[PDB]
């Protein structure tokens, strides 16, 4: 009974995580931010996990614990800053903070697979 699973994009999890950050930080309850990314979404598996983890957050779950159902996609340094910017009122900011992380990461991460790319080929 093995089980695997891999996680998103980093340019999938930066658009995901920017556009939350966007939706709370404007005022919007939570759950209907994530119900916005989740119907904006061109993934389907996207799709799929955000409604599952506004599903739990309707059920009570903290954001946190809810992004936990999905570990090999919101690795636990993004969980736990979560998870201090909600037990701290401060999510809105968090998010902020993850999304400019993710971004950076995409980016750089990005540079390096073309660079990669363009010197085997060469
Ligand atoms: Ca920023």
């Amino acid at each position: 009974g093995f089980a695997f699973k891999r996680g998103i994009s980093t340019p999938d999890l930066a658009l995901i995580t920017r556009q939350l950050a966007t939706l709370v930080q404007s005022g919007m309850p939570l759950e209907e931010c994530l119900r916005a990314v989740a119907e904006q979404s061109e993934k389907p598996r996207i799709r799929t996990m955000l409604v599952a983890v506004r599903a739990k957050v309707t059920e009570g779950y903290t954001l946190s614990d809810s992004l936990g159902d999905y570990p090999h996609v919101f690795d636990e340094l993004f969980r736990s800053m979560v998870a201090a910017g909600e037990k701290s009122g401060h999510l809105d900011s968090v998010l902020e903070r993850l999304a400019d992380y993710a971004e950076n990461r995409q980016k750089m991460r990005s540079k390096l697979q073309q660079a990669s790319e363009n010197l085997y080929p060469q």
